[PDB]
């Protein structure tokens, strides 16, 4: 019901100007929030900020004065200009669309790459993910844990999963509710600043990388991630 599509330059000069394009197509809309999020090489989620169906606009404070995201309604384009760029700012982009209405969906872009050839101030909750990497043998039981250095709302706790060459996709929103398309042998619980997510039974197509994440507090963060693979060569 709504696809975006990001585009624009593949590499950009040190102190140069970053500019995106956000194409959104399918259904109407009449609330929400398009946000830009970007994954560093690495594979870290870095939350850049966000235009609302009203125009309203929250910019990551490390990215405060150097950034802006504005829409262009006529022609249903939502837009990220970044100034001064980087190398630190090498990495793929992603456009995506949320209904604070509707907790239980998020749809995002495809994502875009884009290399390089802090005024602000704030604070942010850290998630910490441990291990980074793990492995396990298909029929086991998984548990994946992810802290956060200050208490956030478990309605406001969520957890994606991403596989090589695709954008992360929403996997359990508020803590325990299963997204759609997620099997239901996955599971999650957790309160305070302390979350898991629990596979009953390791299945081959369960390998991938999963990322918590907490829109609690802003500016909203994503945990370093767990990668989790299969054994048996
Ligand atoms: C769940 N992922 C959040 C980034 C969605 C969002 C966007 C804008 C404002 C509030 C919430």
């Amino acid at each position: 019901e709504v696809q975006l599509q990001e585009s624009g330059p593949s590499l950009v000069k040190p102190s140069q100007t970053l500019s995106l394009t956000c194409s959104v197509t399918g259904d109407s809309v009449t609330s929400g929030y398009w946000s830009w999020i970007r994954q560093f090489p690495g594979n870290k989620l870095d939350y850049m900020g966000y235009i609302s169906y009203r125009g309203s606009t929250y910019y990551n404070p490390s990215l405060k004065s150097r950034i802006s995201i504005t829409r262009d309604t006529s022609k249903n384009q939502v837009y990220l200009q970044l100034k001064s760029v980087s190398s630190e700012d090498t990495a793929t982009y992603y456009c995506s669309y949320f209904d604070s209405d509707d907790y239980a969906m998020e749809y995002w872009g495809q994502g875009t790459s884009v290399t390089v050839s802090s005024g602000g101030g704030g604070s942010q909750i850290v998630l910490t993910q441990s291990p980074a990497i793990m492995s396990a043998s298909p029929g086991e039981k998984v548990t994946l844990t992810c802290s956060a250095s200050s208490s956030v709302s478990s309605s406001h706790l969520y957890w994606y999963q991403q596989k090589p060459g695709s954008s992360p996709k929403l996997w359990i929103y508020s803590t325990s509710n299963l997204a759609s398309g997620v099997p239901a042998r996955f599971s999650g619980s957790g309160s305070g600043t302390s979350y898991s997510l629990t596979i009953s039974s390791m299945e081959a197509e369960d390998a991938a990388s999963y990322f918590c994440h907490q829109w609690s507090s802003f500016p909203f963060t994503f945990g370093s991630g767990t990668k989790l693979e299969i054994k048996r060569a």
